[PDB]
């Protein structure tokens, strides 16, 4: 239900207890139209959602109880699911309230929210909350991580396995994070066939050079906290532009820094062994991030309570 995060930082769990009676506490997934406990959730194995990866997801995170950006994450899933031509039979209100329950179900003050639309075997969605997850552990996101750009490996484009659709097919993903950890990384920055910066194994990346923020406009899924970061950018003053990011602007950066859904801001404190900057979170990373959480708690449009 929580984790270790650094004292004194941005990063904090809630403090509560779980109430064990309910078979749902800890993890609610909702399937067939059912909500279930985490634990039992299954789906048949003839559905073509496993057997062809045809399908489409999102995940939302709720922090202290609060569901950030529910909205965004319905409209870029069901705006994905009509470019897969699956019809997800629910209305985006139906989808939301859905979730809100799954949240409230399980007690989870933080979670990570996965919604799936799979073609099926009839078209089906899946909905879990579970406890939150860390693409980087708390102690990366506050003193930063390492990365490597793959010496073996690309994204896949646009015109094969379409990365601005979200989707399960890791293939190169999963080679790419196998790479770095043979290289003594925590993760990889990968290009894509035109040496354009793309994205990371579960994160988008932007760019710092000169006090303006540039992030892949092309083979990068369109992340929304990726679109978080530019909105917080821009009210800082900072020119932030979704662009063509060559490999030689990657190595040449001031800072770099990877965002996702599950974590945040994370800060890249080196490349292919070479100090970013250096060595430590960038002064922009440091005070978007910092920005990113003090977000979770503040009343507006881009958090809804949940209602345990
Ligand atoms: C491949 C990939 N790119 C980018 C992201 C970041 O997208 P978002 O900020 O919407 O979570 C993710 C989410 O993990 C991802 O899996």
């Amino acid at each position: 239900i929580r984790e270790d995060t650094p004292p004194g930082s941005v990063i904090q769990y809630s403090d509560y207890e779980l109430d064990h009676s309910s078979p749902f506490a800890g993890g609610v997934a909702w399937i067939e139209g059912e909500f279930l406990p985490a634990e039992d959730a299954k789906i048949s194995i003839f559905d073509t959602g496993f057997g062809h990866s045809d399908l489409t997801y999102t995940v939302a995170h709720v922090w202290h109880g609060n569901i950030f950006r529910l909205g965004d994450h319905l409209d870029r899933l069901l705006d994905g699911a009509r470019k897969l031509r699956l019809d997800a039979g629910y209305t985006k209100d139906e989808l939301a309230d859905i979730t809100k329950q799954c949240v409230s179900m399980s007690q989870l003050r933080e979670s990570f929210v996965n919604l799936t639309v799979t073609r099926g075997y009839t078209h089906q969605v899946y909905i879990y909350a579970i406890p939150y997850l860390w693409a980087f552990p708390p102690a990366e996101q506050i003193f930063g991580t390492t990365a490597i750009v793959p010496r073996h490996v690309r994204r896949a484009g646009r015109n094969t396995v379409d990365p601005t659709i979200k989707n399960y097919q890791w293939g190169d993903l999963t080679a790419a994070s196998f790479e770095a950890k043979d290289r003594g990384a925590r993760t990889a920055i990968l290009l894509d066939s035109d040496n354009c910066v793309a994205e990371g194994p579960g994160f988008n990346v932007c760019i710092v050079k000169d006090g303006k923020l540039a992030s892949p406009s092309r083979n990068a899924l369109p992340g929304i906290t990726r679109k978080t970061v530019f909105e917080i950018a821009d009210q800082m003053g900072i020119e932030a532009t979704l662009r063509d990011v060559t490999s030689h602007e990657l190595y040449d950066a001031d800072e770099l820094m990877a965002v996702t859904t599950a974590g945040g801001v994370t800060p890249i404190n080196s490349l292919d062994g070479e100090a970013i900057g250096n060595g430590a979170p960038g002064p922009m990373t440091v005070a978007i991030r910092d920005r990113f959480w003090a977000l979770m708690d503040e009343p507006g449009p881009l958090i809804e309570a949940i209602e345990y």
